[PDB]
Formats: C-alpha cells, sequence, structure tokens
C-alpha cells in the first residue's frame, strides 16, 4: 500500500521512527494529522509536502513556508518555499535540524 | 579502544558503514590503506583527516585540498583547506557527495 517511507534517525528530538509515503500528498509537521507527524517545537505546523502522483515517477518535495526551513544536500541549500525538488531513493534530507532518509519500497 | 566512530549514511553508492577512528591523524580518502578508506570516484586519494586529540579535546577536521571539497551541517559551512575545523558530537559531514556523521565514544 505506501509505495515509499521515510526515516527520521535519532538526535536531540528522541527516537528513532520511520513513516510510511502513500499516493497524493504527504504533509511533514508538527500536528498529529500529518502523514509525517514531528511533535517537536522547530518543526512548523505544515512544514513541509512529498508529494506522490505514480507508483514509477519520483516523489516531489517542497517546503510549505516553514519557520526553520527544509534542506537538501542534492546541491546542498536550503529549498525555498514553492520550489520543486524531485527526491531518488535513499536521498537524505533535513527538516529544521531533524535529518531524515527516503526510501522508495 | 576505538574513541569514535564515522557513521557514512547508505546512498546510490552502496550500504551504510562504521569506520572506527582512533587517537592521531585519521585519513579519509579512496585508498585502501587510508584509516577511513572511501572506495569512490568524488572522493579524493587523499581527501580529509580527523585528528583525535586527547584529554578530552574536541577533534580537528581538515580537508587535505581536495578535487569536490568537504562541508559540514546544522548550520551549513563549507571547509577551506587550511582551515582546523572542531567536530561536535554527532557533527554531520559531507566528503564530497558523501553524507556521514561522527560520534564520540
Amino acid at each position: 500500500e505506501p509505495v515509499g517511507r521515510l526515516h527520521i534517525f535519532s538526535g536531540a528530538h528522541g527516537p528513532e521512527k520511520d513513516f510510511p509515503l502513500h499516493l497524493g500528498k504527504n504533509v511533514v509537521g508538527r500536528m498529529p494529522d500529518c502523514s509525517v507527524a514531528l511533535p517537536f517545537p522547530s518543526i512548523s505546523k505544515q512544514h513541509a509536502e512529498i508529494e506522490i502522483l505514480a507508483w514509477d515517477k519520483a516523489p516531489i518535495l517542497r517546503d510549505c513556508g516553514s519557520l526553520n526551513g527544509t534542506q537538501i544536500l542534492r546541491p546542498p541549500k536550503v529549498l525555498s518555499p514553492g520550489v520543486s525538488h524531485r527526491l531518488r531513493d535513499q536521498e537524505l534530507i533535513l527538516f529544521a535540524d531533524l535529518l531524515c532518509q527516503y526510501h522508495r519500497l
């Protein structure tokens, strides 16, 4: 049923966790209603989104106007609001200071 | 015996791996004889050095004039050759396009 998963490494925020990613918009945010719920003060209510349109198309990551930002490593930079970034299998990203890794299932 | 560990995250290059770090100069490079051997095209023969110091002092990370560079994250910082960067526990490091993480043991 899920197309991918997002792994959030253990850190200053607490223990490791994994989140399934589905077709459609997967919201990353502080609230429990988010697909990727990260209840930490540095994470915005609607922080970012990972949109998956098809099983065989790369997910697209966007920042939603978050306070503390989203960072990519291809190339290393802050991903500004509204700019699309296509994720590759095993790609690492940061939401505020939280390191995450995307896995295609 | 090892007093540190360098973690290399998984990616398109292959699976995750850990490397022990010892007191003194731990060379990071493409060569098999390097303390931290990273057999990937983007990594220079002598890429960087992590100097582990005694007396609980912070290790020193230096770039050895590599082709593709070394960078630090949270916050992002480009590491020029000749700069001694003092590593913090759990520091994220980019060698070329390869993400790794330093752990004090």
